[PDB]
């Protein structure tokens, strides 16, 4: 049954990448809206750029979390691939 298994994991990865691109588009739109709202406000660079820095950090952590979750999905798939009897396995979360 392995064929269907890698088909399923590939489909999950494709959906994850689609969600990532949707997040990219949404954050780009939000940044554009924020820029437009404060486009006419003439103030210091940091005062107007603090919100932009926060949004960029939010996107950075979002992409880092996406990378981490895809990496753990790949790790779980690899672990199941080479699973045999008498294999000790801690990591309660991984077993669940």
């Amino acid at each position: 049954d392995l064929p269907s298994l890698e088909a399923h994991v590939s489909v999950e990865r494709q959906q994850i990448e689609n969600r990532r691109d949707s997040d990219l588009e949404a954050r780009a739109k939000k940044l554009e809206n924020d820029l437009g709202e404060l486009e006419a406000e003439g103030a210091k660079a940091d005062v107007r750029r603090k919100v932009r820095e926060g949004a960029e950090r939010e996107m950075k952590q979002l992409r880092d979390r996406a990378q981490r979750e895809i990496d753990r999905l790949d790790e779980v798939w690899s672990r199941f691939k080479n699973l045999k009897v008498q294999d000790l396995e801690g990591d309660e979360l991984l077993y669940r």
